[PDB]
């Protein structure tokens, strides 16, 4: 009916954030493992997000998809805002990433069409503007490919390097430049992606915040040898200064070589 945190075994940290922690965590009786989003909403109060925090979890537990990770329900006790969350055993894409240092076309343009799929079911529920850079991706049972989204910036232990210093690199001109956006941002992120994906680096990274900065706002990004063309042409064609030449999402699908490698 309305659950509270004793209803709830604790396992270990997934990621921490800023604003609270992803603990491991099962429902009591069930024995059935998810994953707990605590929020501290004292850092919340300063943060000056409650409210659309609020209706956060009346769009987000609206929403319903394989590629999307799933909010189950949400309570608080006094001091802290709980979402129960799918919990998803194989982490982040960004670990996987790191792993294998790039990914291949099959890997890639599957993970694409699923990204695609969750963005268009979400622009049909009036969702736009998903962060979907590889470190709020998480990975489910086997292969599949999980947007988590909402709740802000957790981080599983590690490396450290690039903390961020990750920011603008999926910030698309529009957006950087302080001016309306509108859904073509994801597909802006999709092209981001996508090469990160093949490369192993995102296309504008750089030393300096303002040299980032400098190339996104002028789209200048160049594949190393190995690219194919109909890579370069996917995100090329993904990847404009202007948000009205870029595809709609399902021409995204129906692109040659996402449906050549795509195992989806
Ligand atoms: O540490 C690992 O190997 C690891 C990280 C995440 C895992 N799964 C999971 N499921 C549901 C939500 C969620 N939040 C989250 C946690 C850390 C980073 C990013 C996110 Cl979105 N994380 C499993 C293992």
């Amino acid at each position: 009916r309305q659950w509270a945190l004793e209803d709830f075994e604790i396992g270990r940290p997934l990621g921490k954030g800023k604003f609270g922690n992803v603990y491991l965590a099962r429902e009591k009786q069930s024995k059935f493992i998810l994953a707990l989003k605590v929020l501290f909403k004292a850092q919340l109060e300063k943060a000056g997000v409650e409210h659309q925090l609020r209706r956060e979890v009346e769009i987000q537990s609206h929403l319903r998809h394989p590629n999307i990770l799933r909010l189950y329900g949400y309570f608080h006790d006094a001091t802290r805002v709980y979402l129960i969350l799918e919990y998803a055993p194989l982490g982040t894409v960004y670990r996987e990433l790191q792993k294998l240092s790039k990914f291949d076309e099959q890997r890639t343009a599957t993970y694409i069409t699923e990204l695609a799929n969750a963005l268009s079911y979400c622009h049909s529920k009036r969702v736009i503007h998903r962060d979907i850079k590889p470190e709020n991706l998480l990975l489910g049972s086997a292969g599949e490919l999980k947007i988590a989204d909402f709740g802000w910036s957790v981080h599983a232990p590690s490396s450290r390097r690039d903390t961020l210093c990750g920011t603008l690199d999926y910030l698309p001109p529009e957006m950087i430049e302080g001016r309306m956006h509108d859904e073509k941002v994801d597909l802006w992120s999709l092209g981001v992606l996508c090469y990160e994906f093949l490369v192993g680096k995102p296309p504008f990274e750089a030393n300096t915040y303002q040299e980032t900065y400098k190339r996104i706002s002028r789209v200048e990004f160049t594949f190393p040898d190995f690219v194919t063309e109909g890579a370069r042409d996917l995100i090329s064609r993904l990847l404009k200064h202007n948000p009205s030449q870029r595809p709609m999402l399902r021409e995204v699908l129906e692109h040659p070589w996402i449906t050549a490698n795509s195992s989806k």
